């Protein structure tokens, strides 16, 4: 066990290892409690995340578990990982904190597509690096669920990771980037929805990288499903089969017919090998859309394209969501996660 030591963080009273110096917040809330610190025994500078509230209500304490669960999973270049997980506790007995500590990158993308120029090559390398670490976590049988530019960090030499492993109603409301990303399927209660969403966020976010403008920023729901339908055309009686809300199946049906658009007129002056691959992933039935595996073999990626490095995942067994437990054994199941981790290399 290490020598811990306390002081006042943000109204709070944080205790951590010796190793950890000169904590300092960072993100202004945004990412609830965290600190950069330095670490150390790595030389690193890492953020340190203190849970709040983490074993307070049956629903919180599995999301603790869960999130806990997943960052000891990911072990990949372009996806965050876990450094280290402590608790001051000595015992189960004595258990209430949870603290988490990652590698802290330099800024997301909306600080560099906002503020840089970028060429074809900065789009090639960006959209590659996403997609072979979303080839990873599929391959795991996880969906993001949330890929936008503020959950993309990257560092000074464009390398990136995939951040953010929740949304209420008010989150999704009106002109807000919280849902300008988000497949047409999962925003409105369409359908059983599965990893395919992924691929729509990273085609919108690619679009956004090349004309520097938001590709659907929508008012509201139905705004954006009009920005949507503009560009890639109402459903065909396929795709409407596959609504299996019939009300949603009824109110699409109430709008006129509008053929897909010439995407080389929409992103004029882009390579045609970045048009046609935006015409495979901004596909409205989900069935048809280009996966993260196809993708990485496209000729856009020509000169990043490795098939011998570009890993997969080991096994990742998620049975635990369908089970039903109480408070304490959610906070069993957390400790035994806590005491049992092992540091990378
Ligand atoms: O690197 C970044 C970053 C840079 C720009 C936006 O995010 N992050 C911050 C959020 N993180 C956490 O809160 C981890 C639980 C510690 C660590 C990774
Ligand atoms: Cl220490
Ligand atoms: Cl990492
Ligand atoms: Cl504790
Ligand atoms: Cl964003
Ligand atoms: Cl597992």
């Amino acid at each position: 066990r290490p020598t811990f030591y306390r002081q006042e963080l943000n109204k709070t009273i944080w205790e951590v290892p010796e190793r950890y110096q000169n904590l300092s917040p960072v993100g202004s809330g945004a990412y609830g409690s965290v600190c950069a610190a330095f670490d150390t025994k790595t030389g690193h500078r890492v953020a340190v995340k203190k849970l709040s509230r983490p074993f307070q209500s049956i629903i919180h304490a599995k999301r603790t578990y869960r999130e806990l669960r997943l960052l000891k999973h990911m072990k990949h270049e372009n996806v965050i990982g876990l450094l280290d997980v402590f608790t001051p506790a000595r015992s189960l007995e004595e258990f209430n904190d949870v603290y988490l500590v990652t590698h802290l990158m330099g800024a997301d993308l909306n600080n560099i597509v906002k503020c840089q120029k970028l060429t074809d090559d900065h789009v090639q390398f960006l959209i590659y690096q996403i997609l072979r670490g979303l080839k990873y976590i599929h391959s795991a049988d996880i969906i993001h669920r949330d890929l936008k530019p503020s959950n993309l960090a990257v560092n000074e030499d464009c390398e990136l990771k995939i951040l953010d492993f929740r949304h209420t109603d008010d989150e999704m409301t009106g002109y807000v980037a919280t849902r300008w990303y988000r497949a047409p399927e999962i925003m409105l209660n369409w359908m059983h929805y599965n990893q395919t969403v992924d691929i729509w966020s990273v085609g919108c976010i690619m679009a956004e990288l090349l004309t520097g403008r938001t590709l659907f920023p929508g008012t509201d729901h139905i705004d954006q499903l009009k920005l949507i339908l503009r560009l890639v055309g109402t459903p065909g009686a396929e795709l409407l089969k596959k609504i299996s809300s019939e009300s949603a199946r009824n109110y699409i049906q109430s709008l006129a017919q509008m053929p897909k658009m010439n995407f080389a007129n929409v992103f004029i002056g882009a390579n045609p090998l970045a048009v046609d691959l935006l015409e495979k992933m901004l596909v409205l039935d989900s069935d048809k859309r280009i996966t993260a595996a196809q993708a990485l073999a496209h000729a856009y990626f020509a000169q990043y394209h490795d098939p011998d490095d570009e890993p997969v995942a080991d096994p990742y067994d998620q049975s635990f969501e369908s089970r039903d437990l109480l408070i304490d054994e959610w906070k069993s199941l957390t400790y035994d996660e806590v005491i049992s981790f092992v540091p990378p290399p």
